[PDB]
């Protein structure tokens, strides 16, 4: 399947693309604003996810840092990104259809669109200044909007016991992005799609 990965913020990003052990593609790459990547996913892959990392330095080999995002310390993510990481989320062709989310359960960095490129099922966004909001105590330094399980590391933020409800801090998530999960037991807001569709990620759309 192909996405195509675009950088409508005016700030550059260093995208990623990984499943969690393995890159998705070159697994990352610096996008300055306006500039498209387009990828190739494998059908079936699960458990997907696409952000955006910012204010990175990378050396010639492609080893180095970012204040949101980082995936150890690599231009080329293999693994996962520190929060605060608005996410971008897939599945694809299970058992023939490809399920597709936005989530803010690490946190909001970049808004973004998250829409098919092929008929049949509707896209997903959030875009509103979570950063500008924030409640002070989530905020972060380097960055970005954190999610309270990152801050906070309690059993109700984390949903540890698999039993937890929404909280003050999800509900200031779920308030201004109401598409996008806001904590690990909301209602599902994914989205369904024909397996083996296409997609386009969109950072900052309304820019």
């Amino acid at each position: 399947a192909t996405f195509e990965i675009v950088n409508r913020c005016s700030y550059t990003v260093w995208a990623a693309a990984s499943k969690g052990d393995a890159a998705l593609d070159a697994g990352g790459r610096q996008l300055n604003s306006g500039e498209s990547w387009t990828i190739n996913v494998e059908p079936g892959t699960k458990g997907g996810k696409i952000w955006a990392r910012t204010d990175c330095y990378f050396d010639d080999s492609g080893s180095g840092i970012c204040k949101t995002g980082d995936c150890g310390g690599l231009l080329r993510c293999k693994r996962f990104g520190r929060p605060p990481t608005t996410l971008a989320e897939f599945s694809l062709n299970q058992y023939g259809k490809d399920y597709i989310d936005i989530s803010n359960i690490k946190g909001f960095n970049v808004p973004m669109d998250f829409s098919p490129t092929t008929r049949g099922c509707r896209g997903v966004r959030c875009a509103a200044d979570i950063v500008g909001q924030c409640p002070a105590k989530l905020k972060a330094p380097g960055g970005g909007c954190n999610d309270a399980c990152t801050v906070f590391q309690t059993s109700e933020y984390c949903c540890t016991t698999g039993k937890c409800g929404p909280t003050e801090y999800s509900r200031f998530f779920k308030r201004l992005c109401p598409d996008a999960f806001s904590y690990v037991l909301d209602k599902p807001t994914t989205v369904t799609c024909p397996g083996s569709s296409n997609y386009r990620v969109t950072f900052c759309p309304t820019a």
